[PDB]
């Protein structure tokens, strides 16, 4: 839980935040409100007693069987209309991870190809090995300088700053561990992220972060003569998994003595 | 043109019929003769030649400027005084839409709330949307039994019943559709009424027929464990317009497939 | 270069080809990945800088100083890695004659008894004798059948079959004549094996291929009697060194006349 001497990158897929602390900008990926409208109105036609343009419920979790708007009181009567402009007033937790994707496991749908599909039939590695090995979470050794520091591990470098962040957004977006970020989906599976074959600790995650997809994870150079096609090696310190020989010391050997 | 399966409620503030087919009965809103009679003959010390006591020219519309009472003549000359007990005699028209109110387009006041001025700066819709809106008249789909009604538009329940009404006075009084309760009114402003901007069909309307004095519109419930302060939801089919999904789905969706 | 009658036998310890004919299966003397993987990463902790886990030079020979494994690029980038499990795509040559044995000339270590260390101060003999006396590559002389062969001489058996083998392995291996199985190793130090010591022909060989050394390369017998320690008479013709006269004969006399 300590980032490269580079701040951990965040050019990859999804900011590690849970769902809520996404800001209303999923616009990017949900492209505009205009197409937002037909997107959720063609949802009435599913069902034959169409779905019921007010919500009289009241749940916080607008069931299409309930409906979604609901009518505020005011003074003196003046009946208004909360919102619907915003997206964090029904939705208001994690909406995917319980879609149809995500249910069949098909998480590599709309994840990027970053992950492999925990059934697609990717390469596991099958031997016993322990001399060169990742673990997760490491294990911590004393650095050169004095201060305790996690190696050997995903959480070498897999780190949680909530505080000062500045992404491409320029906003406050704060950084969260493991265990959290893949908790705070709220899956239940638990034969998916901690089944109990070979008992090595990194085989249970090796199912959708196989060996040739965690291999391609790597990031633009700033300056190693190449500035495109990444070589894996003689690239910068950080900036991905396979770039420089740190990157693979970080995460495969221990980087500091033992 | 079809009212609810209930008989289109008239609890509202004014029955639809044009101003001639209204009794003699305007005794509710101007109180009584006994104080009518200061309030016309006041109007004799506004002009400093008065008002003449007798009308001599005969017009139906009695000016001001000219008078009111008109002499008739009878058997072998008993000239005799034609009437001013009853209003229709003198006035026989639609006398306000003429007053100083309704000229500078204040027709909120003494309308009630149930409309905004169609000069209040209130909010009016901005956005170019189609997927569920309502148009004035509506359009035509075919019901679950057969009959062709109309649907998503005001004319799919405001309907002229002119035979069989039975409202509070107990009396017959027709119903009319629009397009003469508003034109009856005798107005020729059609920037009012029928404005040429944003091409959409209720975005003339919604000038003082508004969002936010739109969904007030409804009256109380038979049975609905309210009784009072009526819930947006959670009441009878008709008896208004936020009343129940079966109306928001009338004015705004087809409620009958598409 | 013409075998016994009997195939010339490969029960010694080394088939006599290059390096890089042998299989992948050094796993014999090697004993197996599962013990390589360690005897292989143990090298990392030797630096103070560890050795590079990848090779970005791209140079066959991987020097510890650079690293071994490389990452070959795919279809639409897919870096993979190359291999690791067999052992010719990094040796590719002589691994061994380089090592700090076969350095300070102790070629008798991992070589077996069949040889004398060439510093060891074996018997060497000082007569300086011709009559009976073997020559390296031998000389050729008319056999009883016409065909010129080659006899007087370690040429005269051993011999460069490279078509049609069938050791243990069954497999074909190709047989290599001498001076290129010496020279095939690599070695440049012309002292060792070329001196220019009493004008013999064999006294250059007699270090490290010595009297009490060549007197005992013996394999055991089909059908001697003995069936367990060769007597050095009385045993097959082929078979060895000091298995049956014609062996003798053969290295140090002519045995076809003169
Ligand atoms: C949940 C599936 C909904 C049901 C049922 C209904 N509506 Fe809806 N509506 C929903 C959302 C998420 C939004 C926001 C769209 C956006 O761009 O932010 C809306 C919006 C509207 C609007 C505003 C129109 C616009 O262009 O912004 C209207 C007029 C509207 N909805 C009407 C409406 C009616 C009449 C419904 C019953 C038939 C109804 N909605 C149901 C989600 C949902
Ligand atoms: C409450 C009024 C909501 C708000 C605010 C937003 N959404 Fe929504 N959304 C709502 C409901 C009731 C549903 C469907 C429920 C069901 O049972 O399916 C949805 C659905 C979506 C979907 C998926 C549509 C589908 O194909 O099933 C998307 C992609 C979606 N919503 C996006 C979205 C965005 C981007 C919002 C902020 C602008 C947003 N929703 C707000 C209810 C409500
Ligand atoms: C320091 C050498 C790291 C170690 C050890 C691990 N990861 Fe990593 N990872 C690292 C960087 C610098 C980046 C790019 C960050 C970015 O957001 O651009 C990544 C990225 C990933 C991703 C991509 C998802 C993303 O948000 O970008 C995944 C899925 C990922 N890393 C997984 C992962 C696992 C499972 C690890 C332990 C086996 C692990 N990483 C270790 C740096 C480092
Ligand atoms: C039009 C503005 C009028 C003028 C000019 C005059 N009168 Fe009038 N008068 C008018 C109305 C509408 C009525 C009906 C009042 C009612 O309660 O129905 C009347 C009535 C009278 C009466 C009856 C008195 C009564 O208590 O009912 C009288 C005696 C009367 N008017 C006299 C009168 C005179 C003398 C006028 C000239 C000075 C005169 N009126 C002018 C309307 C109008
Ligand atoms: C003809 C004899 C009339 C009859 C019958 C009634 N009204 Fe009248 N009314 C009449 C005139 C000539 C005028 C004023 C003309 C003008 O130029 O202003 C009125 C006016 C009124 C008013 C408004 C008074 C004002 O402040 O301007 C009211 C509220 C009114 N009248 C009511 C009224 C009622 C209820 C009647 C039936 C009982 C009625 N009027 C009859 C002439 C005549
Ligand atoms: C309540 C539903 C009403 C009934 C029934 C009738 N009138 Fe009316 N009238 C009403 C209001 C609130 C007003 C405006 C009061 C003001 O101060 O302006 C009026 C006004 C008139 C006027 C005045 C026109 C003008 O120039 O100011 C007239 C001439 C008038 N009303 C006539 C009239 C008649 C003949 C009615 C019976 C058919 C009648 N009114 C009924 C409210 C109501
Ligand atoms: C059926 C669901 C309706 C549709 C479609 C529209 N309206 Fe309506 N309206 C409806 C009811 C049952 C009532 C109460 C009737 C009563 O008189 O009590 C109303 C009332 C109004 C009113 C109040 C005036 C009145 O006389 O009561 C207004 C101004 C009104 N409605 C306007 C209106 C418009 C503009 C519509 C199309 C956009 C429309 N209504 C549709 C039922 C229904
Ligand atoms: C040359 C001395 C090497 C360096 C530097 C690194 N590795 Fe290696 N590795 C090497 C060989 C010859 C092999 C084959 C072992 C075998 O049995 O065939 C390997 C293998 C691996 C493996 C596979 C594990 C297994 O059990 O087969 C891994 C995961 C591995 N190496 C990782 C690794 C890392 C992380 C290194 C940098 C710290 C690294 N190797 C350096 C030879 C050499
Ligand atoms: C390239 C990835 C290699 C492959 C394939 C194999 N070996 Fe290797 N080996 C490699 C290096 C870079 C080194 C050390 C370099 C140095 O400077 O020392 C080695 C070393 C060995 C050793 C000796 C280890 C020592 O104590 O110095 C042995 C015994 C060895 N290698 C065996 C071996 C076998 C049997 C292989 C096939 C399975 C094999 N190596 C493959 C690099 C590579
Ligand atoms: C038995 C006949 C062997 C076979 C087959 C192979 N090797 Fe070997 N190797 C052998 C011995 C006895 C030794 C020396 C052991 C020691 O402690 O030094 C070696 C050594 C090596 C080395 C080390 C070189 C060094 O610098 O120390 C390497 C790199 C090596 N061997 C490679 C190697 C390869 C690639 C083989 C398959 C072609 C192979 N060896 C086979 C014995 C035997
Ligand atoms: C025919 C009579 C031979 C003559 C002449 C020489 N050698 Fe020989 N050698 C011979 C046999 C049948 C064998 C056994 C083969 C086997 O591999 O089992 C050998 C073996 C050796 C060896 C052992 C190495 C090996 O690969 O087995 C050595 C080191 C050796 N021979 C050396 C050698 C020398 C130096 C010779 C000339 C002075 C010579 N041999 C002659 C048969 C015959
Ligand atoms: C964390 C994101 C890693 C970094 C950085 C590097 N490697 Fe990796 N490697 C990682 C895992 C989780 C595994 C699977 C091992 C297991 O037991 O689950 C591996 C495996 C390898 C292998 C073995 C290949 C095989 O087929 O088994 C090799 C050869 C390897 N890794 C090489 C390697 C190199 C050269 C790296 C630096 C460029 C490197 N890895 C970085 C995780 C991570
Ligand atoms: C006819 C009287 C209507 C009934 C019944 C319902 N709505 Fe309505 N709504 C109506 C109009 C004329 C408009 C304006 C749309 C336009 O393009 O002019 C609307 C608008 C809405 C909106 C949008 C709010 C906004 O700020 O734009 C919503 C969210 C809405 N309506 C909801 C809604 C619900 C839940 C209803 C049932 C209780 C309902 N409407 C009924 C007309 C009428
Ligand atoms: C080739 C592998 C040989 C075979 C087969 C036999 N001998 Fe040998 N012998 C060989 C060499 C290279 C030498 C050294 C001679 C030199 O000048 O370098 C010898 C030497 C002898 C000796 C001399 C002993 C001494 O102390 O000098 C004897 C007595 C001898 N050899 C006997 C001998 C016998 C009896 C053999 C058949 C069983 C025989 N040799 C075979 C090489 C080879």
């Amino acid at each position: 839980a300590v980032p490269p001497p580079p701040v951990n990158q965040f050019l990859g897929i999804y900011d590690t935040k849970f769902p809520n602390l996404t800001k209303a900008d999923c616009l990017e990926c949900h492209v505009s409100d205009t197409v937002l409208v037909q997107q959720h109105h063609a949802l009435i036609n599913t069902v034959t007693p169409p779905a019921s343009c007010i919500n009289t419920s009241g749940t916080v979790p607008p069931t299409l069987a309930t409906g979604c708007h609901v009518m505020v009181p005011d003074g003196s009567g003046g009946f208004t209309f909360q919102d619907f402009r915003n997206c964090f007033n029904c939705h208001t937790q994690t909406p995917h991870h319980t879609s149809p994707a995500a249910v069949a496991k098909d998480c590599k749908y709309c994840h990027g190809n970053f992950i492999d599909n925990p059934l697609d039939g990717h390469y596991i590695p099958t031997y016993s090995a322990s001399s060169v090995t990742p673990m997760p979470s490491g294990r911590s050794v004393t650095a050169t300088d004095g201060n305790v520091v996690i190696v050997q591990g995903c959480e070498a470098c897999h780190q949680a700053a909530p505080n000062a962040i500045d992404p491409k957004t320029n906003t406050v977006r704060p950084i969260f561990s493991n265990q959290d970020t893949h908790h705070g989906t709220g899956i239940t599976d638990c034969n998916l992220c901690h089944n109990t074959s070979s008992n090595v600790p990194i085989r249970q995650c090796e199912v959708c972060h196989g060996v040739n997809s965690l291999h391609n994870i790597q990031k633009d150079s700033p300056n190693a003569a190449n500035l495109g096609t990444v070589k894996p090696g003689l690239e910068d310190l950080g900036w991905g998994h396979i770039g420089n020989n740190w990157d693979c010391q970080g995460c495969h050997w221990s980087w500091f003595g033992n």
